[PDB]
């Protein structure tokens, strides 16, 4: 929890004042911040290009202190980093700590120039003209690390295919919809909760969507909730929590410890009652201006999921809930006793987006007022 | 019809090849195109700033030919243009015809530099530092005209307030939602249909929203359908049509004459049956990738509009329709005991956006396939 | 200085974590934050529409505390606000304090829905159908206040015409260039310095550009430096400083007290030596990744400005400086003794943008390395 | 020439009216257009994912006619397409011709939903939950093809690395600067000229940058000029031309045949005189609002490239030229003792962008007027 807190403080400083970032850099120090930034460069530079073992140095300096890391990249292998000297590495990237913190965790347009220093094959051990492979592999190696040092907008469809989540590809085509409804939050220091880590009780299974969310939300903290243990996936900005979406107390404990959440995604049991329980408990805890997403609406018709093989969808099914939420947004126009008090969902659901197998709920203040009484409601009133 | 066609050709060439624009400029000529561009400038420069009567010259040149216009701006007065010599007018703007066509009807980011020439008070009415009012009115006048010569993104909320449509302000707050769902089409040569011009049978009334759509869609042709005549609102890129949204034949005639439409907006009678008839007839005619919008969902509960004062909403009411459209998007996941072929709305509705008093329908191909049979449907399958 | 500090803390919290904003709201309290937000609504809602005197209520609530303000709008008059009851004002806007802080000072896309509550003529004292003026003036009045409650992107050309600065209109056409080079910083908590407040020694003169920068940078602190007093213009997010751009010590004192600056604009004396002194002293103090802007390059040829009526421009003139800066960006490719050490401007100028009467300097690390020795430099080397 | 013209007509119609697209689809027909679209899909879907041989079907329909293609993807292998029946292929993508034309060559935001149909493993090779590799390879294959069917914004840095051009990586870092200055033209039907195809006189060499420009400008026609033959690189939207940048007649011939150009990039000999000759001849031919780019400013100091090893840079060297262009932008503010008429570069250069080893020149109208005579020029004037 102190670890998540330290990464968060760096993320927030990246988007704050110069004085705030200076205070944090002075407080934590280069030795402590550097490894967090190298961890990000490794996660973002993946995957390594199809090249022979090639070393690339990253040097971070701050107020007279400098730390050097040598990253090793090779076709089909996890990129590795080591705090080591760089004098014999002809591929080098240099950064002021303030610049690298912004490059990785800063909001706003990626910088096109001036964020770093570069040394590319200024000396070659081969001879005078560097070998073809040496030159080719060099270009690819330094380019891969540079790509991992920044926050250039990624393509969520490509990320989904790379991390192997079923949010994109033949089973579902949700990623462009996520870009539409969540893209305005990409530069924001978000806390995202996804219910359903993936992999069920299979050992070593799941986390694909969580890694995608970590990559897309460069300033985000990703939380994954599952009834089964997923602690093996825990990493920088990615925390798994063991909890049951059927139990309101367990849901509230997740929010009490890791919330509040800007975005909540239901991709869990798909059991009709669990979807409803999760929305009733977490929608009031969701940040106002946030988005609640329900994936796999098809379970509405599957008895094995507490659904009913009937259309219109049976009450207590996800499609019936979505239809009621739709009418709820119009609560102020509905016939009601003056004493009527709107439900939480009626007052706090400002937008409903329904697509195939997915719904997006926008939380906000639904209180613009019903059509005034002085508006004609009949030709009788017109006349 | 030839007039609407000429403006359309200019708009389409503005986003085409150099050869296509060259061919159109050669065929129509400067004398014909320039008045279309001046009309746009007058429409987009409005309103005139709070200044005393001030003249600004606009000169358009093309392949050895040049035409001069002098615009007159004054507080509270309609901006006027006359084809006259620039002469002594000390506020001047010059353009190559190609640059002005792109500036007014071109897609893409507004140019920040190099699109025109300018002369500002090289000669004053004193012979030296101009009078305080001459300088202030001069800056305001030339700035107003230049603003009218481009396609810089407008604020739809401010346009709705300026043109006085109820789409924004206290009765409704729809304009930001329109920006969200129609913003991607602002650079497109769209044909927009709004059912409901406004003003009912009152003389000289309506057209506020149509003027807003003309200002927002700088490459768009705006069509307003109304059961009553609204020909007095007719102007460049803005055509009114007399037709009844309750009658499928009249809706089809509107589409056959002025379609197809990228965007259709129902802001008409608000009578439940008319909303259903308009959607059933025009949704199939809407361009795929287009957006159908229904305003005033409240009439769902008003008996005077064919509504029923009950909740859940009665069958045959707009909210009930929206709930059925929502379920139809999931048609591939629904149980179908025998041969089923999806309805048009099930197959062509890809997205439903429901807010307070407004719904946005995205038309497309809804055929990604239902969940495959090999997917577990129960722990017994597990 | 405690005032600037308090507005800054609110601005930074608007773009931080939920916990950070909660901590600040709890610390300062609604009573202290509310007036800062009302001050912004008045500055941004200006000008009032051409309407008869109309009242619009803004109500801000936070954790069981609520404060009500009544804004009065009238054709040709400064919008006024008073902490007052709202029961008899039929035009009302309601906000949670967290939502209003983000709406005014938050980074990111303006919210399209759910940020506030609205009451529009639910009761009219006139009768049942409100009068035409009453209805028309109402629409305009509430719309104007709503526009002042947010950060919807403004048009810098229109702002320049409204505030009456010569950056746009016949004398200059710089505002679209400012949008191009400074637009990526609009959502950033910037500190901007403009040298030249305007109005010279004329009493009550100047500040037009400063008000424009305050309006455009909704999260920004605007600083205006002038040899003459301009304290009468001082307001929320807008501080004037008496200092001389000819004196390096006075320039450094401005940066020591109000810096560091993300953006510095020279629109002052236009005296060739003052432009050079200002750039030599403040470019090293400018934030890396920031922009230095020099307006009115025409003084390069005006003897009355220490210029020379000659072309090519004489050494010590702004155009000559810009040409040397241009060559300086290529310092690594220039013939030099190996011992050569790049100047500050050579090492820290990554981009030079020259337009008519204006130049934009991008500060960053100019250290990608010169063309390697192993690159053929002659057909002799080729053969 | 007719082939380049047919692809150009398709691209222009993709951003035109419904009527214009309808007319082109009727005139050319599905049989003619579909192979152009399949060629784009193969170019944009590359590279194939690291999978075992997998087939993906693409079906395009138009007014009662439908054609089927089966694409084959395999690790390290060139993606192949064949016009064959979809048959049993379990990975399928369907498109209406109009939707596919817009998806590949349309301007504007990529569509997030409704642009196509899809079938994914409705039948597996086991009869039940597909084999682990069948499912993984299936997701990768269909995703790769769908990616190739659209105009989603690419990362120019990644494209430069994928196509292996030195515009990015250790020798140069220009691609983000290209995104800044050319990004606004990505949705435009551009004609781009790069002087310098690459590969010199080595057999089979060059074209890396030309392939990058084709991928980035999804509506663009790419032209590569080189003194040596590069016809082997010729492909859809990518034409090589043999011409000498030292010879004004050859540069004019390139423009007369394949112009006018929205963007011209000098990455050729790097010989100082050739850079000056190319700019003097082609800048007047460049579209106003267009961008002229000069790479490799370092040759300014290299005697083997006509440079002089001195600083300040010698007259007749590229850096000296850039310094003179910078001063020319201020031509209206310069003292002119007698009648002066500005040069072409003074009148048509509106912006100069100088970075390390690269310059971006914006062409436009540089005529805002010098400072008016009534402006004080001295405290004596004050
Ligand atoms: N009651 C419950 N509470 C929480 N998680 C549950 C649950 N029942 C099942 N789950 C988990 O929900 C997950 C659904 S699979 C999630 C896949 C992942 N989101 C991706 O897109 O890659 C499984 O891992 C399962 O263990
Ligand atoms: N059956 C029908 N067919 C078409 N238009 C109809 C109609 N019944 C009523 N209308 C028209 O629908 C309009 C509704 S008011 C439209 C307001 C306008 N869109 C604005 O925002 O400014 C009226 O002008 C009315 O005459
Ligand atoms: N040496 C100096 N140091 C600082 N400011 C100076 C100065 N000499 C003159 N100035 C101030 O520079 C200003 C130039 S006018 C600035 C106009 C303003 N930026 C706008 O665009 O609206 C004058 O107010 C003048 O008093
Ligand atoms: N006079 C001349 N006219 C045209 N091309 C020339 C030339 N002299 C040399 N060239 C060509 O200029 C090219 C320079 S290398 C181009 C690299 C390519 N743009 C890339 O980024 O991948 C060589 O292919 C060379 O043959
Ligand atoms: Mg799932
Ligand atoms: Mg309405
Ligand atoms: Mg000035
Ligand atoms: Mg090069």
């Amino acid at each position: 929890t102190h670890e998540i807190e330290t990464v968060e403080r760096i993320i927030l400083a990246a988007g704050s004042s110069a004085a705030s970032l200076a205070d944090l850099t002075t407080e934590l120090g280069l030795a402590r911040i550097a490894p967090v930034l190298i961890d990000e460069i490794l996660f973002r530079a993946e995957p390594a290009p199809d090249i022979e073992r090639t070393e690339v140095a990253v040097q971070i300096t701050h107020r007279g202190e400098t730390v050097d890391f040598v990253l090793t990249l090779q076709s089909g292998e996890l990129i590795k980093a080591e705090q080591r000297p760089v004098g014999d590495v002809p591929l080098r990237i240099g950064y002021e700590l303030t610049d690298l913190i912004a490059e990785l965790f800063g909001p706003g347009a990626p910088r096109a120039v001036g964020a770093r220093s570069t040394n590319f094959l200024r000396t070659t051990t081969s001879g005078s003209i560097p070998g073809p492979s040496e030159l080719s592999d060099g270009f690819q190696a330094i380019s891969a690390v540079v790509a991992g040092c920044g926050h250039r907008r990624p393509d969520l469809n490509l990320l989904a295919s790379h991390y192997r989540t079923d949010k994109w590809g033949g089973l579902h085509w949700f990623t462009p919809l996520y870009e539409r409804h969540l893209g305005e939050f990409r530069d924001r220091p978000v806390r995202i909760l996804e219910i359903g880590v993936g992999g069920y009780n299979f050992d070593g299974g799941g986390g694909e969507s969580l890694k995608m969310w970590k990559r897309y939300f460069h300033r985000g903290l990703v939380f994954g909730m599952d009834v089964f243990d997923k602690s093996f996936l825990d990493q920088q900005r990615l925390c798994t929590v063991r909890a049951d979406q059927s139990k309101p107390e367990e849901l509230a404990a997740v929010d009490d410890k890791y919330g509040p959440f800007d975005i909540i995604i239901d991709d869990g049991s798909h059991i009709n009652g669990h979807v409803r329980t999760s929305l009733e408990t977490l929608f009031p805890r969701l940040r106002s201006g946030g988005v609640y997403v329900i994936e796999d609406l098809w379970t509405t018709y599957a008895p094995g999921f507490g659904g009913q093989a009937q259309c219109p969808a049976a009450p207590g099914t996800t499609v019936s809930l979505l239809k009621n939420l739709l009418e709820g947004v119009q609560h102020e126009e509905q016939p009601h006793a003056g004493s009527y008090e709107p439900s939480y969902l009626e007052r706090n659901l400002v937008g409903l987006h329904t697509y195939h197998n997915i719904a997006f709920l926008e939380k906000g203040v639904n209180a613009e007022g019903g059509v005034p009484a002085w508006v004609p409601r009949s030709l009788d009133d017109i006349l």
